[PDB]
């Protein structure tokens, strides 16, 4: 039936700023909360503030050395760092920007909070739009990620569940969380994403995992243009498969939005409705579900998905006339929620979708 569903988010993680022409918007968070609060969708969820996760926590995952650079490094002492900036990869795609670490202690702060929730069953579902950074390594920043909110949300999981399935529908291979996982059973990592000539470049789909970890990670490479028939005709199975031969006691679900249709970095056709399909099958299994932000550079339609996605987990209804918001003109010229497809080819052919969909289901028979 209807879960109870609790929300993390700090008023203030909107004002923090990767520069000019950076497409990472954090704004993008606060045009979300915005929305969704004009639409009465606070008077269903209990809403939090996460803590600014401690140097500490987030060395659950990361090096001492990476988490004090993190917390060292400013905009007016960087000619002092240029060293440790190549070793992090602190450079363009994740610059140096006035709060960093306050922005990371934010996202992470609210993943780990939604985390310790579902451990001591206080929620069914945990919301953190801020977090779902899935390209952050162990001493690397990556792909505008600089602390892997998604991992350290996983440990703290893995205090009370023997299985986590982790599920990845951001635009982009989750390769920092894949990475961190590879060698154990314990967590079964599942992307969906573009693949070829595309950033990171990894998740192909003989990238099964290693040792105690093999047959434990899937990926399903994907190419430009495929619409909500297409994501939908292979997502349920998949995950219905994984579901039951993995037979997770929680699950953790990036809703990276960068895979709707005229994203500003993606490629992909899917509509608000298609992309939050894949939390309606998620919700489905009834376990406890945490739900992550993650890519999304047309912000207007990242408010309208997470928005959307936000009113899934509540099982309400919402019109599609946008209500009058802050951001109301971003909205323009139609002023509603859901959004159409592009005229762009699929290149994802239907044969190609069940020839991929069956190589993964010959991978899940290995399963023990
Ligand atoms: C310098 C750019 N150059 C790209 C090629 C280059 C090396 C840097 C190889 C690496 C790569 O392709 N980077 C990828 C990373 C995608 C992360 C997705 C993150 C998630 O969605 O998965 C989850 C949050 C990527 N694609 C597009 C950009 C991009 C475009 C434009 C700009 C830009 O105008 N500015 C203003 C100075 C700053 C940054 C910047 C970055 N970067
Ligand atoms: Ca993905
Ligand atoms: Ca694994
Ligand atoms: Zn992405």
């Amino acid at each position: 039936g209807k879960k109870k569903v609790c929300y993390y988010y700090d008023g203030d993680i909107g004002n923090y700023y990767y520069g000019q022409g950076h497409p990472m918007k954090p704004h993008r968070i606060r045009m979300t909360h915005n929305l969704l609060l004009n639409y009465g969708l606070y008077r269903k969820m209990e809403i939090y503030r996460p803590h600014k996760a401690t140097a500490e926590e987030m060395t659950k995952y990361h090096s001492d050395e990476y988490i004090k650079f993190l917390r060292s490094i400013r905009p007016d002492n960087m000619s002092e760092y240029s060293k440790q900036m190549q070793r992090f990869n602190v450079g363009e795609d994740c610059p140096v920007f006035d709060g960093l670490f306050e922005f990371c202690q934010l996202s992470t702060g609210g993943s780990v909070a939604g985390a310790v929730k579902l451990n001591r069953q206080q929620t069914d579902m945990a919301v953190n739009w801020a977090g779902g950074l899935h390209h952050a390594k162990k001493s690397e920043a990556s792909g505008f990620c600089y602390v892997n909110d998604i991992v350290l949300a996983i440990l703290e999981l893995l205090k009370y569940h023997q299985r986590v399935l982790y599920i990845d529908i951001d635009i982009h291979h989750g390769d920092g969380v894949e990475e961190a996982f590879y060698t154990t059973d314990r967590v079964m990592t599942v992307s969906f994403h573009k693949y070829g000539e595309y950033f990171p470049g990894t998740g192909d789909l003989r990238d099964i995992g290693a040792g105690k970890g093999k047959y434990y990670a899937v990926n399903f490479p994907m190419r430009d243009g495929i619409d909500d028939e297409s994501y939908g005709q292979i997502f349920k199975p998949i995950i219905s498969k994984v579901m039951e031969m993995y037979q997770p006691s929680a699950v953790v679900l990036q809703c990276g939005a960068d895979s709707l249709s005229g994203d500003r970095l993606g490629c992909f056709n899917l509509t608000v409705k298609g992309h939050a399909k894949c939390v309606e099958v998620v919700k489905t299994f009834n376990l406890p579900l945490l739900m992550l932000g993650g890519g999304g550079y047309t912000i207007r339609n990242v408010a309208r998905c997470w928005t959307y996605e936000t009113a899934v987990a509540l099982d309400c209804e919402i019109p599609n006339e946008l209500p009058y918001n802050d951001y109301f003109e971003y909205f323009g010229p139609d002023f509603k929620l859901h959004i159409s497809p592009s005229n762009m080819t699929n290149q994802n052919t239907p044969e190609y979708m069940e020839k991929i969909k069956q190589r993964l289901f010959e991978n899940l028979r290995m399963l023990p």
